[PDB]
């Protein structure tokens, strides 16, 4: 990862805890399939089934994710949690 994305990754990373307990799942699957896929790369497992203890869908989440470099998806993670942290302040005003 280049420096200015790494340094702009954990910094989001972190303002990400401010946000809403009540943020969406549907959003909280997003950011933890990036965040999955940002900083150890591919899912190396396989589906969880309909009924396993794993949670399949954050392990479909991180599965959709596949293929991008750290790079990319640190950036991505970033302008999704960014657009949430936009939408908070917009609730809260
Ligand atoms: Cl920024
Ligand atoms: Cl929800
Ligand atoms: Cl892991």
């Amino acid at each position: 990862g280049s420096m200015g994305l790494q340094e702009d990754f954990e910094q989001y990373a972190e303002k990400a805890k401010t946000l809403p307990e009540s943020t969406s799942n549907e959003n909280k699957l997003i950011l933890y399939g990036l965040y999955k896929q940002a900083t150890v790369g591919d899912v190396n497992t396989a589906r969880p089934g309909i009924f396993a203890q794993r949670d399949r869908a954050k392990w479909d989440a991180w599965k959709a994710v596949e293929g991008k470099s750290k790079e990319e998806a640190m950036s991505d993670y970033i302008t999704k949690v960014k657009q949430l942290l936009e939408e908070a302040a917009a609730a809260a005003s």
